[PDB]
């Protein structure tokens, strides 16, 4: 099984570049590649949900059309993450874990499935088993999810 | 044989494939001059340049780009419309150039007289060509696939 | 003498990057050191004006907080250039041209000093005989000013 | 000797250098959230961050980051700012990081025990370092610095 992946926002789903304003209005994007991977799982029976240690624009959240339950300003993330894996009757090695900042290693270490995207600090790479070729960002999420398809193919065909 | 039709896909080669959001978020999309002066060079020398997605596109986002480029959206079936325009215009497949990324191009990128991607493409697209270009998406592989495009021209004549 | 630079907006000013909204709104940058670098020329009597062919959205234009007279949707360059320069009682030589692209060529080739940034197409390249290090609104306008200042020196300490 | 203080220029380090202009335009500036971070592991491992300016900055747009920074602006003479601030924190040369990128942060970079700068600095700051960063300005240069910065504190104890 995986049952929900659980993505850190800045540097995974977003390229970690913020665009920001006086008036503290902000701009960030998600390439369609990783929007449509998100569609994929979602579409499969996998929850994705968004999380952030940051204070993220109030809802520069929603206009981003993903349809994911998503909490930021997250001082301690293995804390919500097992909060959602509670709620959602789950089980450690059904959550998956897309991370990329030391803040995420507690989650990567302990789910079932970890990877982080090209450009994550030294940390996160070292607490995962698997490293993508992709950059947050830039089809991290997308090359995730096709390695967690795999997975779920590997049951199947059992 | 000399092309005479250039297909671009639109998310990830005439973008950059990002959508950038606010809030007082109509979307913002993002592009190249570089691209669009491509597009332009292509028309000029006579060589029809047409754009395809496999999703929705805003009509009126396109505009924006001012490219005067034919353009079909959510298209089911990219082969079956680039031969549609194919036989439209009275040409061979060797006469068709397309330059695209993801797997739904993959067809087209094989039967086309000129196939590319943009660097930052698909694995399955980037083994679909004969040309992989330094350039992402959104950021110059149009107008390094057109000079590429116009290096072959005069090569041939 | 210089007592004109023009310089290209998208390529040489900007690095070429649009931003757009389905309203049109439109999104360009210009980097710090470049907007000193043009601060700088007009301190010591160089006027600096800004070229386009391109329909540039229509008031981005002077939120880019420059003071400089500038055209867009130009497309005979070399017309306006040396309409600019009959203007200001002005000599070919004493014209400097910061260009990209093919239709910056006329232009390139016509002027005292020519340039463009590293990124610039293989045609405007060929055309003038000082390619910049700096790439298209990274740089390429402070380079070049600092080439040019240099310029003056050499008539100075004659 | 320890790092107890880095000092960072804002306009090319802290930002990527770029004014994002549009015409509703109350001005955009770009950072990266590794650099953001960056500072914030350092200010947790006792390190204090400041930040300095030859040119006005919005202390209303910098807020917008929540660093949680001093910050001084519009400052004339960066070494008489940043020897006032040793001073102030009981500091020696030796305990004082930069990371600077234009000419006006050369004499601090010759002046502190660890100086450094962005990929994309000046000539002439590049030349007053010991450590030129693979991370451009506003795009990952603060955070290098700052792991930099932990690998020499190990090195040393």
């Amino acid at each position: 099984e995986i049952k929900l992946l659980v993505c850190n926002i800045d540097g995974c789903l977003t390229n970690g570049h913020i665009y920001v304003s006086g008036d503290q209005k902000e701009i960030i994007s998600y390439d369609v590649k990783d929007a449509i991977g998100i569609s994929l799982l979602k579409k499969s029976g996998i929850e994705v949900r968004l999380i952030s240690e940051r204070a993220c624009s109030k809802q520069t959240l929603s206009a981003l059309k993903l349809d994911c339950k998503t909490e930021v300003s997250v001082s301690d993330k293995l804390a919500t993450v097992d909060e959602w894996r509670k709620e959602m009757g789950l089980c450690w090695k059904e959550v998956a874990y897309l991370g990329n900042e030391v803040s995420d290693e507690e989650c990567l270490k302990r789910v079932g499935l970890s990877a982080v995207p090209a450009d994550a600090c030294s940390g996160a790479q070292k607490a995962v088993g698997y490293i993508c070729k992709c950059s947050g960002g830039r089809g991290a999420i997308r090359e995730f999810a096709e390695h967690i398809f795999l997975l779920i193919e590997k049951v199947n065909n059992s």
